[PDB]
């Protein structure tokens, strides 16, 4: 309608990440990274102009309107009500990870993830010299699910200081639910441990499955715990380099602060700022006709495979726009299969044990971009695999 | 049918360091951060349009026409030729300094400036918890000039590891001579301390001073040295957040790219990417032009306060277009000196004693403005000093 999902405009020559192969092999169709393939809502597009228009490049800062968009955006969207003294910019959240490690955990001190999860998570603790708890989420009813008992065992075993959870989870596309994130925060409180919840696709969850923030569970949760979130995943802008940490503990808030200052890692560009105010500002319907586009791009993606290629096991997600692909029922190596589907398919995903070991003979399908993409995609997934 | 220095374009709905303040006192006139009033080249203008006509903002990396245009600029501009390999892009110079503070100290080891000096040098050091070593500059017939036999002695009885150098120096805008650098190179070989060349200011060398590029001195420097530049000032684009430090040795290379990523400080905006290359690549003859402005504005300011305030001791910059006030035979304090000057003469200058000790009694006046602007800027500093 209104809203152009129906087209990708061409990124070769932009120096994308996403279609950088494509640009030496033009049949290579990538399907990995998450950028989506759609246009942007046209207000971004215009406020990029506006900046132009300004004549002059200089320092700015956060505005109070910036801060009040991402205020009306969280208590508006996710029900959760804070200050604005509590927002803490950063160029991005990957960025706030590190500056997170380093702020609240000392070398040698462990720090817990659930794997197989975003790749960056496991690289940023180890490239820190932080002991890397991996608590191994376990598959259930094609869901991922936390085991409890054992992730207090990892916690008190290795003396955890810090949990990196990812909220909706990513791989897979979990959209915990408050029972489980009440679960998680109990433990960190009876074991002393801080959390730093990563909510950057909380916009982005599907079928019914609404995102629950960390701190919105208790409101003593904010005594261990921060959000991490940004506009860039919801609204195709990851290039636009903004994103924010809300920090309600005013403890936790100076000490990430004064790490981000240590680390001279405390300014955004101009258009980070502006990019986020104008998304949050404008985004609601474009979000609401994405989600839409997105659950059709799942739900047909899940059939074709059931129907093409019944072997295959299809995680499907409650979040994001990515799809966990097992291919263990396949007589195929890790590395075999990815060189099936790159090489042969000509499909370029993400290869699954970049997330761990759980992700061995797994890909991951990123299915925002036009259904006759999609389509195509599907199908060649489906062309290659072994008898 | 010429490049506009005779008007500013007006800054205040668009959150501005600069003229923060002004938007809340409209009495103030800003003449402080080393951000200009003029108008950016019309191409820098015009690739942040042809950004917005991707239509989709996300991921990019540094391209080859971008890591080109560094390097024709750096050989055409300053003689210093290197490979494509030896750039490294970070978003930008101060997050570079706390990174190879980090990269190339260990906590608790000595880092040497020479105070007084652009204020995150200082802070820099004192936040990674390194020790610093402050060289004190001298100041001989209106001129900064090295005390080496005092340098020396600062490096060796602080064992000394990491030397930041300020070339051209702000504050006081002085363009060391290839000897100085030279005697600055040899006592980093003979002492084995590693130094940081923080060139940003390179291209705004004035009155026939030619910017020394730090590796260009001798072909051994690069073994110890590296040099972090910018198109950011140059250009009037520092709200574009892109930046480079040159790391011919690979080892020194290598160190910082590792700490870069530790830090998930390795990632540019898109258009920081691209604002860089447009500028390298089309800014020379707007360049040309500032520099006769700048010229202008910095004579009529010492020949109007050598009338007006002939006890007002004025240093003449080699380069920057920042001017080095000393109001020390003035019966004033240093907190007496800004009250007079925020206050009662209405202009925001920036604080010497921010600078270091030897800015006691300074202020630091910005003439990168229109010259009737800078008129009235000078007009008000000489209104209401003391007899
Ligand atoms: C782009 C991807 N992930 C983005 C991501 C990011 C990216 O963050 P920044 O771009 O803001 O650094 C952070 N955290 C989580 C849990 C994420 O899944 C990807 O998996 O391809
Ligand atoms: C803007 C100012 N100085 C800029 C500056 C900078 C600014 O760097 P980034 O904006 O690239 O972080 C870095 N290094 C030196 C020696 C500098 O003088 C000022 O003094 O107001
Ligand atoms: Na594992
Ligand atoms: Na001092």
């Amino acid at each position: 309608s209104k809203y152009n999902f129906q087209t990708a405009p061409n990124r070769l020559s932009h120096h994308t990440y996403k279609w950088k192969e494509t640009e030496t092999d033009p049949q290579l169709l990538p399907a990995w990274i998450a950028d989506m393939d759609f246009e942007v809502m046209p207000e971004v597009k215009q406020a990029i102009h506006d900046y132009a228009e300004q004549l002059v490049y200089g320092y700015t800062y956060a505005s109070d309107e910036l801060l009040q968009a991402v205020l009306d955006w969280e208590k508006s969207e996710h029900q959760y009500s804070f200050d604005k003294e509590d927002i803490v910019f950063v160029e991005g959240v990957v960025p706030a990870i590190s500056i997170a490690i380093q702020a609240f955990t000392k070398e040698g001190e462990a720090v817990l993830i659930n794997s197989p999860v975003y790749p960056p998570f496991a690289r940023s603790v180890r490239l820190n010299n932080r002991k890397l708890v991996s608590n191994s989420l376990k598959e259930e009813n094609g869901l991922f699910q936390i085991d409890f008992e054992q992730l207090e065992n990892d916690i008190v075993e290795n003396d955890v200081k810090l949990y990196l959870l990812c909220n909706p989870h990513n791989p897979g596309g979990r959209v915990w639910e408050r029972e489980v994130l009440e679960q998680i925060g109990h433990l960190c409180q009876k074991h002393h441990v801080i959390l730093v919840s990563d909510e950057i696709h909380q916009d982005l969850t599907l079928f019914g499955h609404e995102h629950v923030s960390f701190n919105t569970v208790s409101p003593d949760f904010k005594d261990f715990a921060l959000v991490l979130s940004s506009a860039t995943k919801t609204f195709n802008i990851a290039g636009t380099k903004n994103s924010y940490a809300i920090i309600e503990n005013p403890t936790l808030c100076a000490q990430f602060k004064h790490q981000q200052l240590v680390n001279n890692h405390h300014e955004v560009s101009s258009l980070g700022y502006i990019a986020t105010e104008t998304a949050y500002r404008y985004g609601k319907p474009w979000l609401v006709a994405l989600k839409a586009v997105l659950e059709e791009n799942i739900q047909f993606a899940v059939e074709y495979f059931a129907q093409e290629a019944p072997r295959l096991k299809v995680m499907k997600p409650q979040g994001t726009y990515l799809i966990w692909l097992d291919f263990s029922d396949y007589g195929l190596t890790d590395d075999a299969l990815f060189t099936l589907l790159h090489d042969q398919a000509k499909v370029i995903l993400n290869r699954g044990s970049d997330y761990g070991s759980e992700g061995e003979l797994h890909a991951r399908l990123n299915i925002a971009a036009p259904k006759s993409l999609v389509e195509e995609i599907c199908k060649r997934i489906v062309c290659c695999l072994p008898k």
